[PDB]
């Protein structure tokens, strides 16, 4: 049924049998705050549930599924029969001359999502002036466009109760009450040593365990993803740590033992 609408970094669909027995049994409304794909989201299909990330163009993509379906797949389609690198590298550009300022909110959704399904490893990339820069790829599908899941997406979205949010995740947190249940993805510690990233640094590593805590505190189910580092062992040292993997490749923490 349900599933991502496309590949991305730190996707969780691998991981879902995993994170299916570790859930929960009962609980209110859901949250996921660093949604990225949307791997559990969609696999739960929530009634009653508050998304959110810190990329706007990610939550365009959200946005304009629930509003303008049709119009994203015409779009897509025609993306689709002119597919070429030529054609690739001219529509990227776009974004280096004003064109982008022109173009429509489902026009740029349309733009993002072709450049995914045919770049090299489908890989989300911008460099300092915020212009893609990921290269075209080899050998990829020359179907790009899934019409079914999106209409799919658009009629769930449109029939429950969602609150897409575009930000940073603690803001995205503010309506938790007793009961409910989120999940948090950030990006993970790098394998002290001091490192480079694309956003989320240490010094927000310990907001978020901060913000953990007191949800915690509430009476809210709670459950965290990120690497094996021993810097995660010590900050969440007070919580119910899951390994997972022998060579121990990530770690999961929860706030509780169902
Ligand atoms: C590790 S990925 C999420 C993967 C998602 N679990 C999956 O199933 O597709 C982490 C996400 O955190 C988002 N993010 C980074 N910094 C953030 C911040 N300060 N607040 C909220 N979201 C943030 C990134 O844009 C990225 O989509
Ligand atoms: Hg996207």
């Amino acid at each position: 049924t349900l599933q991502p609408f496309t590949k991305w970094t730190g996707g969780k669909r691998q991981l879902l049998p995993v994170i299916r027995e570790l859930i929960p049994k009962t609980y209110n409304r859901y949250f996921e705050p660093f949604v990225g794909g949307g791997a559990l989201f969609f696999d739960l299909a929530p009634k009653d549930a508050v998304i959110n990330d810190f990329n706007a163009e990610l939550i365009n993509c959200y946005q304009q599924i629930k509003d303008n379906p049709q119009e994203l797949i015409e779009i897509l389609k025609v993306h689709q029969e002119y597919n070429s690198k030529e054609y690739y590298l001219d529509l990227r550009s776009a974004d280096r001359d004003e064109r982008i300022d022109m173009m429509s909110e489902v026009q740029r959704a349309a733009r993002i999502l072709y450049m995914l399904r045919v770049n090299f490893n489908g890989l989300y990339r911008v460099n300092s002036k915020n212009q893609f820069n990921v290269p075209y790829g080899r050998y990829k599908n020359p179907k790009i466009v899934d019409e079914e899941l999106i209409s799919a997406i658009s009629v769930y979205i449109n029939n429950n109760q969602l609150e897409i949010k575009v930000g940073d995740f603690e803001k995205a947190i503010v309506d938790v009450r007793t009961g409910d249940f989120v999940y948090f993805d950030p990006p993970y510690i790098p394998l002290f040593t001091s490192y480079t990233h694309e956003g989320f640094s240490f010094a927000d590593q310990v907001r978020l365990r901060d913000a953990f805590k007191r949800l915690s505190d509430t009476g809210a189910y709670v459950m965290l993803s990120n690497s094996s580092s021993a810097l995660v062992e010590e900050l969440y040292k007070d919580f119910n740590i899951h390994y997972v993997e022998g060579k121990i490749s990530e770690i999961i923490v929860t706030n509780y033992e169902k």
